[PDB]
């Protein structure tokens, strides 16, 4: 996250890491049992970190649980980005509390001007690399698709919409990718792709998860 703020620990209880040795990819904890991430976050051996703050210190609030199985979207196109959505089920479940907590699936899809919270361990940096220990918040608008598509032609589907701010500074980054964008407590986004990171008039793209909620939901039914 470019331009945000320091969470504060465990304020947003429904964030995960995911890890092979190492953080690479957020997600977000829907029930007990599974998250949700990006399709291009897709490897095998995943364990799932809950309850961090600091991903490098044991802070003592943790659930670390091992995935058994992921599906990433039957459609998912790695090439277009299209459909960047999968799908974590737990090997067992986690232990909910206030500190790790699920976020509802939403209803109906949310709408430009919205504001949303997107959270990650990503990159801070526009220019430059710096990975942070600790959970980082971004507060930001859903922006019209007409101002998606306009920023970024030819690649915008209706499985996809952009959020942030068009002046540049404030955006995901870079290893906050599979993570959330929640809007009136609802999962909306979860972070996929940009340009660069907080370029100007490159905002970020982010799944579209209202797109998703039958899939999902049918998904968690048979599995
Ligand atoms: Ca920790």
């Amino acid at each position: 996250i470019v331009g945000g703020y320091t969470c504060g620990a465990n304020t947003v209880p429904y964030q995960v890491s995911l890890n092979s040795g190492y953080h690479f990819c957020g997600g977000s904890l829907i029930n007990s049992q599974w998250v949700v991430s990006a399709a291009h976050c897709y490897k095998s051996g995943i364990q799932v970190r809950l309850g961090e703050d600091n991903i490098n210190v044991v802070e003592g609030n943790e659930q670390f649980i091992s995935a058994s199985k992921s599906i990433v979207h039957p459609s998912y196109n790695s090439n277009t980005l299209n459909n960047d959505i999968m799908l974590i089920k737990l090997k067992s479940a986690a232990s909910l509390n206030s500190r790790v907590a699920s976020i509802s699936l939403p209803t109906s899809c949310a709408s430009a001007g919205t504001q949303c919270l997107i959270s990650g361990w990503g990159n801070t940096k526009s220019s430059g690399t710096s990975y942070p220990d600790v959970l980082k918040c971004l507060k930001a608008p859903i922006l019209s698709d007409s101002s998606c598509k306009s920023a970024y032609p030819g690649q915008i589907t209706s499985n996809m919409f952009c959020a942030g701010y068009l002046e540049g500074g404030k955006d995901s980054c870079q290893g906050d990718s599979g993570g959330p964008v929640v809007c009136s407590g609802k999962l909306q986004g979860i972070v996929s792709w940009g340009s660069g990171c907080a370029q100007k008039n490159k905002p970020g793209v982010y799944t579209k998860v209202c797109n998703y909620v039958s899939w999902i939901k049918q998904t968690i039914a048979s599995n």
